[PDB]
């Protein structure tokens, strides 16, 4: 019998879980900090071997994030491997203004996912003793009427090439483990050293005690 949350953290997260179940397009995520390569290998191997095939989703994609002055983000995800290659080749010498103009011109499809991340609605709680962050953010999917944000020329761009493995451990939870190549420069991206991201993403609201037990299970895999 071991606890993750203190009394104040428990009560604040309970309110976050309530807000999550009540608001449209809200996501609830528990991000694990300082995941390195051997952790990545252990986690991926652990879940691939025991998770049923239809509950395993594997995706290679490029996330282009346009960060506006208000700190909000317009993010385009390209899933088609050839379009990723064409984008990298055609825009390697282009300016941020030229790239941003092309990014907002793209229309959503099965290979192109678009989302507007309202970081102002963001609620973030760090659990210092367990190196995790509990976050709830609004992510509005722009699918195929779309009213896109205006390009002024003061946008910052961040590129993230991701190799993601997603495991649906039950009806309300999903483990996302990702090998990420991050860079604000296009031609550098595919060769920059990988950072590793691990998250427990909710599909539906759960009791905080169920959240505690699920997080403890992930910590048990990570720990040496």
């Amino acid at each position: 019998d071991i606890t993750i949350f203190s009394e104040n953290e428990y009560n604040e997260i309970v309110e976050m879980l309530r807000d999550y179940s009540n608001g449209d397009n809200l996501e609830f995520e528990v991000s694990f900090k300082n995941i390195n390569y051997p952790n990545f290998m252990r986690i991926t191997e652990h879940y691939i071997n025991i998770t049923p095939e239809n509950k395993i989703e594997s995706n290679n994609y490029l996330d282009i994030s346009l960060i506006f002055p208000d700190k909000n983000v317009y993010r385009v995800s390209l899933f088609n491997q050839e379009q990723i290659g064409e984008f990298i080749t055609k825009f390697s010498k282009a300016s941020s203004n030229d790239i941003s103009r092309y990014i907002v011109s793209l229309d959503p499809s099965d290979d192109i996912e678009i989302v507007y991340k309202n970081r102002g609605s963001g609620k973030l709680i760090g659990i210092d003793n367990w190196a995790i962050t509990i976050k709830s953010t609004e992510e509005i999917p722009l699918v195929a009427k779309i009213s896109k944000p205006k390009i002024t020329g003061s946008e910052r761009i961040m590129y993230r090439y991701k190799t993601r493995y997603s495991f649906t451990i039950n009806k309300n939870s999903r483990i996302d483990i990702t090998d990420v190549k991050s860079s604000p420069i296009i031609w550098k991206l595919m060769t920059v050293p990988s950072n590793y991201e691990l998250e427990l993403e909710l599909i539906n609201k759960i009791d905080i005690n169920t959240l505690e037990s699920e997080l403890l299970n992930v910590f048990m895999i990570i720990q040496d």
